[PDB]
């Protein structure tokens, strides 16, 4: 069973992610939703081993998003996949993230099927 950890602030993300977790296509995964974002994820994975997939909700600028992702990738155990949930719908940003090792980028508003799709895409 795949372990998934979701760090989100928005209720709309939390709801979409929650609806996606109870879906039949998400049977081979255990999703855990935690409050916060990058800071909370980085702080926790500094002491605790990261799960198979870490989903993080971030509204940060390109320069900051890249820097916070470098720091999170340092704490995560090799094999850990990262998905970023953001507000920006930019192809250039999506490309920069995918060249950095992010498995997928999800643009808000998040549909529960977008999250099921993104998880399957990763694996």
């Amino acid at each position: 069973k795949v372990d998934i950890a979701v760090f989100c602030q928005s209720e709309e993300v939390r709801e979409a992610v929650g609806t996606a977790a109870i879906d039949r296509r998400m049977a081979r995964a255990t999703v855990t939703v935690k409050a916060g974002g990058m800071k909370e994820a980085t702080a926790l994975y500094g002491g605790v081993t990261s799960p198979n997939l870490v989903v993080v909700e971030s509204d940060d600028g390109e320069a900051r998003l890249m820097a916070t992702l470098e720091t999170l990738a340092m704490e995560c155990v090799t094999g850990t996949k990262v998905i970023v949930i953001g507000r920006s719908n930019d192809v250039g940003l999506y490309k920069k993230l995918l060249d950095a090792g992010v498995s997928d980028y999800l643009v808000k508003p998040l549909e529960p099927m977008d999250f099921v799709a993104a998880v399957h895409r990763c694996f």
